[PDB]
């Protein structure tokens, strides 16, 4: 606090305001293409030969 | 205390004098002055548009 001899008015005390933040989310979107190729060959657990 | 030969009269011993000390205390004014300047604006609580 300010000293202040008696004799006087008083000072005068400042003040400070505030502040906000705002965000946006980012977006995400991955996808596969299936075709054939990709279905056709064997996978790992078909039998070998026949499967 | 003083060895002295029981003849003799015995010596005079001395004393010693105090001290004092003395305060005033200081004086401590703060004053705000609160204009519409800092009643109106928003503050943090307030939800947003009608606030």
């Amino acid at each position: 606090a300010p000293f202040v001899a008696p004799n006087v008015q008083g000072r005068v005390i400042k003040e400070s305001g505030y502040n906000t933040k705002t965000f946006k989310p980012a977006y995400v979107k991955p996808k596969h293409v299936i075709d054939p190729n990709m279905i056709i060959p064997r996978q790992p657990g078909e039998a070998l030969g026949t499967g």
